């Protein structure tokens, strides 16, 4: 009773995704339904059109085809709601059930796509042109996915504000991530570095809080602690005294910056880019979480000494706007030294 | 008696520049002459072809036309030597005189091009497409120029190895740059931060030395000290105690890294890119000096606290290879979010 999926994909891919600010999220169920039965199809269709620009070699892999098939079914699942009445309580409850089913369907997207990359390399061998396309695509695909999960989680949790903490204590999240990383480091190495936190609240020399999704911040910090701890222990195999991991949390007028400093011996500059290369997606996905609300995650090493990692977040909820890829000419097109 | 310049430009722009390593420089006058009467025309012609890809608006400015005219005359100056005998001592002495004349002719290229950029903005207004082209071009143009000056200085100084110190003591250059920056800071503010240097020689816990052009390293460090000192003093107007500027010099297996840390209050991430934008070229040109021998210069701030600047250099002279732009399809061609 639905049209073929390509007709829906072509229809909804003409629209641009609509980015929301953290303030908008933070600040009804019928309104959410009527918004999402347009917006989720727009976001699904825009990235499905980009999948189709991948090299034939990558698109031919079974795991990429599988993920594509999930996106198709999820789009069709929502098309079932196009003619349904928001005033009918049953529409709203069925819609929430459908979003839960979509979220579960897509639970394993990240490792399934990674298997697709491995299939491409195993079947054909990799080549730099395809690899550059894959890198460009996967950043956008995984950020798109983060944004779809955000919309679904907000709706299902609401019907904290959903997953958003309006008073997230950043140092508490740092400590939670440290604690969990320490459990893992202690398991494998029987030791771990200590934590030192310093806060710099420039305008109010007050604990630092923000509006944020704590799970996203935790995810980033946990990945950074795992790397910093492993570096510290493995670079100190002959020492019983481990240098601590030092975290600075700074609150400025526009940025809330979190620096994690280790004395793990570092890595040469040549190898920094590889750390964000898909060709263990912990670091690239962590950086996407930072970018999702107009932040960033940057690494700076001193080979022979150690590494600084900085999470840059927007301090203000009004500056914290979704960063969403859009399928258009610039995107389509995107697919000199001696 | 020479052909028209376009015939030479077309001829020599077909060749790629030939990058030399620091080791090759470090490791005859007739050989230098016969090399340079090919290589300097190749480098001049390759970048002259790129000037021609600039937007009409930029190319139409009098200061860009003036610089172009210098490059034309310098190319023709060298064409006078195509049929001259290297065995004749007079050829060699006349060649050195000609290179000195070229260097003097081009002494003011950097501010003259900057005046061209200002003329473009004043005459037409700037636009983002032209601005992106200008940014791409000027990085390559100024790196090309650095490389031409290197070749000329090596020849004229030789006929230290030319401008190269095979045993450059990095901390001594840091101190020289600090001293000169302190003179300026003291003049305007009647105070300046102190310097603290720490060395980390990972394999030989020995003063850190390298093969490098000390003037280039000095240039980078002087620019970084000026910024760090200004930030520190201006962010501490109510304090008599100034936080020091801390420099770490680290020697690893592949990198020699120099970090300059200040507590000058920093800058929001949004504004970092502007610091390397031509649209006061001290920071972008300093980064080009770092890139010239396969290094880099990176800035990382914590708004509300301060800024780290890192100069990344290659530790080994065999890894220190000229980074040269080349005129080819990729370069010619070079001229998606919500
Ligand atoms: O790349 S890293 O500098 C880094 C990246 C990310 C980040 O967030 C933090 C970081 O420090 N770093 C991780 C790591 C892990 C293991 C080892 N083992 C080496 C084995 C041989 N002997 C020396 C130690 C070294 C390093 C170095
Ligand atoms: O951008 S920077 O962080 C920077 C860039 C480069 C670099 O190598 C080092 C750096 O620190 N920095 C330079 C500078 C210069 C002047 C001021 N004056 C402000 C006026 C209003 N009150 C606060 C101070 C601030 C800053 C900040």
């Amino acid at each position: 009773s639905l049209a073929g999926a390509p007709k829906y994909i072509e229809h909804f891919s003409k629209f641009s995704p609509s980015p929301l600010s953290m303030k908008q999220f933070l600040d009804c169920e019928k309104t959410s339904f009527t918004f999402l039965r347009q917006e989720l199809p727009v976001r699904l269709a825009n990235i499905m059109k980009e999948i189709n620009l991948l090299p034939d070699r990558v698109l031919s892999t079974p795991s990429v085809q599988l993920v594509q098939s999930w996106y198709v079914q999820s789009l069709l699942d929502i098309m079932e709601f196009l003619d349904k009445d928001p005033e009918d309580h049953r529409t709203l409850s069925q819609f929430t059930d459908a979003l839960v089913t979509i979220r579960n369907r897509h639970n394993d997207v990240v490792p399934t796509m990674a298997q697709g990359v491995l299939e491409y390399k195993d079947t054909y061998g990799d080549d730099p042109v395809s690899n550059q396309n894959i890198q460009y695509f996967l950043d956008r695909f995984y950020l798109s996915r983060i944004s779809i999960r955000m919309l679904i989680n907000q709706h299902t949790l609401i019907f904290h504000i959903g997953s958003i903490d309006p008073n997230c204590n950043v140092s508490e999240v740092v400590k939670d991530a440290y604690d969990m990383a320490k459990l893992l480091c202690d398991k494998y190495y029987m030791a771990s570095p200590d934590l030192e936190i310093q806060e710099i609240n420039a305008a109010n020399s007050q604990p630092i809080h923000m509006v944020y999704v704590p799970s996203h911040l935790y995810h980033m910090l946990f990945e950074l602690f795992k790397n910093a701890m492993r570096a510290t222990v493995e670079s100190h195999e002959s020492s019983l005294i481990l240098p601590p991991i030092k975290v600075m949390v700074a609150l400025g007028e526009e940025d809330l910056s979190i620096k994690m400093s280790d004395r793990g011996g570092g890595v040469p500059l040549r190898k920094i880019e590889r750390l964000f290369s898909y060709m263990g997606y912990g670091l690239p996905i962590s950086r996407l979480y930072a970018k999702y609300f107009q932040g960033d995650l940057q690494l700076f090493s001193m080979e022979g000494f150690g590494t600084d990692a900085v999470i840059y977040l927007k301090a203000l909820s009004t500056d914290s706007v979704e960063r969403l890829p859009v399928y258009n000419k610039s995107a389509w097109r995107h697919y000199d030294w001696c």
